[PDB]
């Protein structure tokens, strides 16, 4: 209700510890915090965890109270609830591991509960399909923000980080800061009143871009006929994947990629160009990486080594090794039956469709999802401008045996950040699938070098 006044008080902090690496690691925590004034959902509470040092005026890894990066992790994966993470949470989903780490590296920790397409209220209703995951988000981060002099740590280095949808989630935070669109959502569940552009994202395998993600699959995966996640494509299956490959190219096309010599990154008629090149050097990088550490990249077919170099690949021989794992379409289904289409229902309609395509060719009766807010949620239309309400630093993701979107849609994202002259730190993990936070070492390194 309007009573909760929103003011976070450090004295709510209890003290607490949990082992990290043979050491205990000193933290104190404030849970089940309702962040806005009128939720509709038991899932909208966040949790706080404070390295200790910063209640006893003391620093860690060259951070002090005022001044700590502020972590927001979230739990949503296929688009479903993510509850408020905690570094004692042992239930999925949870990167209970990685808040127990961002501790001991001195980060505040702001882990929200955020509804999903499977979330209803105390009527039965449907309260979590989209924008709900990205105004809770938001309505977390203006939390924050709105405490900045009573929290610890530093809410102008907000950081967020997600897997999957969550890392679409974090992605879009940083990409939408401040945007008006969501301010008659926020304002209904009365947020707090203050900004939710961030400072930086952490993405693992974003599944974003979700209306043009079928014809990327499809580019990637056409000519591949069995798919296993088992189930073998129909005669209209193959029709949809061959057309959905050809439109890959226009809508690629359009984009004005360009690469760092100036030149368009283009795809021809046949899905051939420029721009698969640069898929193709990435997936390369990611391998001698991988040999250069001893490891066996021929585990995948393919990759030409020419001594002690990966040379080139045979990409559709890596592709057809790595297997397709979704049918088609992978996103929109015709059926209405993917995470994605439930995302786009709301309280009336289970599920909707948000491309031409598939509500085309739909074999179920349905409605397509409302454009605007199709757009709302993808990142990338943020991005076609340098924005100062867009994070400035990114780091992004995306396993080379990560089959859950294809390859194009993390590279995209990576592609016009850089042309846009955002800070991008962006690569294809040798053999990771989909995944995330398993490379704690180097996304730390990563926050110092921005934050310290």
């Amino acid at each position: 209700s309007m009573s909760n006044r929103l003011i976070f008080d450090a004295d709510w902090l209890v003290p607490e510890q949990v082992q990290v690496a043979g050491q205990a690691i000193q933290y104190y925590a404030a849970r089940n915090i309702q962040y806005v004034q009128h939720p509709v959902a038991a899932i909208q509470v966040l949790n706080v965890f404070v390295p200790a040092a910063y209640l006893h005026g003391s620093s860690v890894n060259g951070y002090q109270r005022a001044t700590a990066p502020i972590l927001m992790p979230n739990t949503v994966g296929g688009y479903l609830p993510g509850p408020a993470d905690d570094p004692q949470r042992v239930t999925w989903p949870t990167n209970a591991g990685t808040i127990q780490q961002a501790l001991k590296r001195g980060y505040v920790v702001v882990a929200a509960g955020i509804r999903g397409r499977t979330t209803v209220d105390k009527s039965g209703q449907r309260v979590g399909q989209a924008p709900a995951f990205i105004v809770d988000m938001k309505a977390a981060i203006r939390y924050v923000k709105y405490n900045q002099g009573r929290l610890p740590g530093d809410a102008n280095r907000i950081i967020t980080n997600g897997t999957s949808a969550g890392g679409a989630t974090s992605a879009l935070a940083g990409a939408s800061g401040n945007s008006a669109y969501f301010e008659p959502a926020l304002t209904a569940l009365g947020a707090a009143p203050a900004t939710d552009d961030i400072f930086a994202v952490s993405a693992y395998c974003p599944i974003h871009n979700l209306e043009h993600a079928d014809m990327a699959y499809e580019w990637q995966f056409n000519g591949i006929n069995d798919w296993h996640r088992s189930g073998q494509l129909t005669v209209e299956e193959q029709a949809l994947s061959l057309a959905l490959k050809a439109q890959f190219s226009t809508y690629l096309n359009q984009l004005k990629l360009t690469a760092s010599d100036g030149t368009h990154l283009t795809l021809n008629e046949a899905g051939m160009g420029s721009f698969r090149d640069v898929v193709r050097q990435l997936l390369i990088s990611s391998a001698q990486t991988a040999f250069d550490q001893g490891t066996d990249i021929h585990k995948y077919a393919g990759f030409v080594v020419t001594g002690n170099q990966v040379t080139d690949l045979d990409l559709s021989a890596y592709l057809k090794s790595l297997t397709r794992m979704k049918a088609v379409p992978a996103f929109d289904q015709l059926d209405l039956t993917s995470p994605e289409n439930n995302l786009f229902g709301d309280a009336t309609a289970k599920a909707k469709h948000f491309t031409a395509l598939a509500q085309t060719r739909s074999t179920v009766t349905a409605q397509l999802a409302d454009a605007e807010l199709i757009q709302a949620i993808n990142p990338l239309s943020y991005l076609t401008t340098t924005s100062s309400q867009v994070a400035k630093h990114w780091r992004i993701r995306h396993g080379a045996a990560d089959r859950d979107t294809s390859f194009a849609i993390p590279i995209i994202l990576a592609i016009m950040l850089e042309n846009h002259g955002y800070g991008i730190d962006f690569a294809l993990p040798w053999d990771i699938p989909h995944s995330g936070d398993y490379d704690l070492g180097d996304l730390f390194s990563w926050i110092d070098g921005l934050c310290q």
